């Protein structure tokens, strides 16, 4: 049951705050659409930020993976800083039913710490990420400011 999945992923998100990981549905006519956030990484161009993630979860999960893409608008190469869409393979070809949203939304965060330009989402800024770091980093840095504040 997909219902009862998310119900007890929606309490071990809530009864874990200091994680910084929150998961919540978009409306009350529904249970597959959920909004989750996290904190940009300390020590990072993200710190300080707050991420917001789209999530609809499949008639199969947890046998297939949840969509997901951001709300906010990052500055990453993994992530479209237009459609918010994200290339990470647990996403894609790498999911497993033992992963959960919250588990998923670590990911996503993990991703932002340790950024892959080898399989991008936007291929010019995994570009600029390999070409001039410092100068990607206080991009990611300001729009950390300018778009997840």
């Amino acid at each position: 049951s997909r219902a009862k999945r998310i119900m007890k992923e929606i309490q071990a998100v809530k009864d874990d705050p200091a994680a910084h990981i929150t998961l919540e549905f978009v409306s009350e006519s529904d249970i597959h659409h959920l909004k989750g956030t996290f904190l940009g990484p300390p020590g990072t161009p993200y710190e300080g930020g707050k991420f917001v993630v789209d999530i609809e979860v499949p008639m199969e999960y947890p046998f297939k993976p949840p969509k997901m893409q951001f709300d906010t608008k990052v500055y990453h190469p993994n992530i479209s800083s237009v459609t918010g869409a994200i290339c990470l393979d647990i996403l894609k070809n790498a999911w497993s039913p033992v992963i959960t949203l919250k588990s998923a939304l670590i990911s996503l965060q993990a991703l932002l710490q340790s950024p892959e330009p080898n399989d991008p989402q936007d291929a010019e800024v995994a570009q600029h990420y390999l070409r001039d770091r410092e100068s990607f980093n206080k991009t990611a840095a300001l729009w950390t400011r300018l778009y997840a504040s």
